[PDB]
């Protein structure tokens, strides 16, 4: 008969049939290593989900004593871009590296990410960081806002659902980062302010979740998360990348809500 894995795959297929485009997902149990997904090895544009790996790259340098979290970085008028909830309030002044990391994580602050990039070697350095932690697929090539560009076959600034789930697991739960850095990165994801209508909207209030969103404003909506169902021995990693959707922005968010509802209903 139809099993729970079948029902999960069918739900993700139905969501994709409704949105148009491609929906890539990966659910990874960090306790057992069990994994299931849709289009999990296909390339998707990251949009702001790259900021998770950028903050991790910054913390890796902190772990080696090569960067100070308290280093003050000047914020200049020429650094400004559209969505800058923290940095736009500090033009002409400065913010610490830790404050920029927080801003790019929890508010998706675009100038904050651009200001952190050179501290880890720019997009080539971020790609080297990813290879160094065992991610062979994800790649960073451009700064904001140009990194959002994507067309079928465009390789730049992409990940796969399964690679990003493994990278969540490595960075949040493995030993690529020192304990203080794993805790700090996890706390930023739990404090995210931009994902209330995405995966979080499909989970009960008692499930702890950290997440990082991305969007291009026209057809792509992504969300990547670490999720603790109450009482479970280990968290789940869940990646969801919706690209080329022909439904409107609210329907794109609601598609990610539905991805999480499927995990809630069938896996918890």
């Amino acid at each position: 008969v139809v099993n729970v894995d079948d029902m999960l795959r069918a739900r993700w297929a139905e969501i994709q049939r409704g949105t148009g485009g491609r929906l890539g997902t990966c659910l990874l149990d960090s306790g057992s290593g069990w994994r299931i997904g849709q289009r999990e090895n296909e390339r998707f544009p990251m949009c702001s989900t790259f900021k998770f790996v950028l903050a991790a790259a910054v913390l890796q340098r902190v772990d080696k004593g090569e960067l100070r979290l308290t280093q003050q970085i000047k914020i200049r008028a020429s650094d400004m871009l559209e969505h800058a909830p923290v940095t736009e309030r500090h033009v002409g002044g400065s913010l610490s590296v830790a404050e920029l990391c927080q801003a790019t994580m929890i508010h998706s602050d675009n100038p904050a990410a651009n200001l952190l990039f050179p501290l880890i070697g720019d997009p080539p350095g971020l790609t080297r960081f990813l290879r160094g932690i065992g991610d062979t697929k994800t790649r960073s090539d451009r700064l904001e806002p140009a990194m959002n560009g994507f067309a079928p076959g465009e390789p730049r600034d992409t990940t796969t659902p399964a690679a990003m789930a493994a990278t969540l697991r490595t960075l949040l739960l493995g030993d690529a980062l020192q304990p203080a850095s794993r805790k700090q990165l996890t706390a930023w994801m739990i404090d995210n302010r931009t994902g209330d209508d995405c995966l979080r909207a499909g989970l009960p209030r008692d499930w702890k979740i950290g997440d990082k969103t991305g969007s291009n404003g026209t057809d792509t909506r992504n969300d990547i998360a670490i999720i603790w169902p109450p009482g479970r021995a280990a968290p789940l990693l869940l990646t969801a990348y919706l690209n080329g959707a022909t439904v409107d922005a609210a329907a794109r968010d609601a598609a990610l809500k539905a991805v999480a509802e499927a995990v809630r209903d069938l896996v918890g």
